[PDB]
């Protein structure tokens, strides 16, 4: 596999304002290529809060996600999101539930990469 870091920012639906969700993913992320498949690998923090997450490309196709590291002690989850070179953003739809703080909401957010997913190797 070949990999490199990638900067990204989660923005509110319909605005350039940073979404609160930006704080709940680790920065930077990573692009990895293995056997002709590319992934955006990202770490969800406070993983227990994330009841659902779905990622879509700019053609509104849902992208496969795979959990690769579930760190229960740290309450983080590392996932690989299937991408292709040239993707500039992902629509990221979440359902966040935190019963202890009376919180249960769905959000659509716009995850903007600093540059398009690169070709690697």
């Amino acid at each position: 596999a070949t990999s490199q870091p990638i900067n990204f920012q989660v923005q509110k639906d319909g605005s350039s304002e940073k979404s609160h969700m930006d704080d709940y993913m680790q920065h930077p992320g990573k692009v990895i290529k293995q056997n002709n498949k590319y992934y955006f690998q990202t770490v969800l923090n406070n993983a227990s809060f994330w009841k659902e997450y779905k990622f879509y490309n700019a053609n509104n196709q849902e992208l496969a996600t795979t959990v690769v590291n579930d760190n229960k002690k740290a309450d983080t989850r590392t996932i690989n999101v299937a991408v292709e070179p040239g993707y500039k953003s992902l629509t990221t739809k979440v359902h966040i539930v935190v019963p202890q703080i009376n919180y249960n909401h769905r959000y659509t957010t716009h995850l903007e990469f600093e540059k398009a997913i690169p070709t690697l190797a």
